[PDB]
């Protein structure tokens, strides 16, 4: 059957979310850039090490097991929330940067071309 | 200024462009979830370089020329994109995947012993 | 009093090391080339964990206390275990790679400039 | 035909090597540890772009074309420089570091498990 997300959170009610949850612990003192940049790395990290031991062969993350698929879940999860919380300290408009990125996109591979 | 984020497009838009981009070059082969994550880490390698030689005392990011931000919008959205396409392609709802950890989060560090 | 490293381990001997390891388990099944650069960006992952939260005013690595000291070894070796694996695992001679490289930085980035 | 790792450069003559070649341009002042740890993380993605898009079925890096062989060699280098910079810049000796969790990993796995 066809997958799809969900239509809410948005990317600004995420924003907003984590907002509220670092102001609430007074954590905007650790949310410089480059600190929200390592974390991110950090939860890439933990994300690559969910896949690392799969083999070519074994089934793929639609058949993995349930505590295996709670944790892809929070990981995809963790990266998003950082990625938002430093486009949002950078000042970048996530969404609107996605467009113009998926127009270049276009432009450098046109499907005559490829 | 209080900044904000647009209210489009949505993860879902995004799901959706993304989608509509690959299946017209016929890059679903390309697209398998490996292959998603390891373009995903190269994308935070991007990221990353434009951070790299930045001193702790220098103007930050949301002061950078002109060029500069540009990149800075074209890497966030590119990370984003790998993002989104790896969690659809594992049939993970990312936004309501969000609000879960989000509650974890809460769980983990209330306010009252931060 | 000057900082260097040990001698020994040499990177030789470091691939020798971690290929009798993996041989003993019977582990070079999982040891495919994209399973060590996997892990290996796991491991980086693990490695900016212990730098993500601090500031620029708190001390630095040189300073830190000893648990944090022990993390640090830690993983910092386990990202240059993964990298041999996976240098070894391609047949590509890392060392002679290294020098090749730091001569191309060398022309690309001239002391006169 | 065995393969092996060439003899030298050590991991102390990488230290030795790209800390001259820092001093003599005088890029010490770049070289802080999250700079260093943020490089790093730019050349793993430069390393992960090569494999990114490579099937199951075709060709393994050890049969790679000439450039891609090329672009590997350089990619697992930029790595290595970049990690044994960070490691002399927290005065962490490396290879010393990798024997001890050689030895922490030989105990979290024992053989007969
Ligand atoms: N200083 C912090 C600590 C945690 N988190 C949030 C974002 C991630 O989704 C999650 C990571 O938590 P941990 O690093 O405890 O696993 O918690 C945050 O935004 N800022
Ligand atoms: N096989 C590909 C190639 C490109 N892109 C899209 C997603 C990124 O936003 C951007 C990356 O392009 P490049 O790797 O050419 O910079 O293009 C994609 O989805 N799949
Ligand atoms: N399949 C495995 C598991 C572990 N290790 C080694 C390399 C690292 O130094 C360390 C990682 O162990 P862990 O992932 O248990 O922390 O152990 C390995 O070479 N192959
Ligand atoms: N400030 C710099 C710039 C370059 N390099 C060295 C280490 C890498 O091996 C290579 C990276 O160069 P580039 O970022 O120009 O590819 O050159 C360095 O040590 N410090
Ligand atoms: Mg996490
Ligand atoms: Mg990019
Ligand atoms: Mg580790
Ligand atoms: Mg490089």
């Amino acid at each position: 059957m066809p997958f799809r997300f969900s239509p809410e959170p948005t990317l600004e009610d995420i924003r907003r979310l984590h907002a509220e949850f670092a102001a609430e612990r007074d954590w905007e003192q650790f949310h410089q850039p480059r600190n929200l940049l390592l974390a991110l790395v950090g939860e890439v990290g933990e994300l690559a090490e969910l896949f690392q031991w799969k083999s070519d062969t074994e089934p793929g993350p639609q058949a993995w097991p349930p505590k295996e698929r709670a944790a892809l879940q929070e990981e995809l999860s963790d990266v998003l929330i950082y990625l938002v919380a430093l486009a949002a300290r950078c000042h970048v408009d996530l969404p609107q940067a996605v467009i113009s990125k998926m127009d270049t996109n276009r432009q450098r591979y046109p499907v005559h071309l490829s």
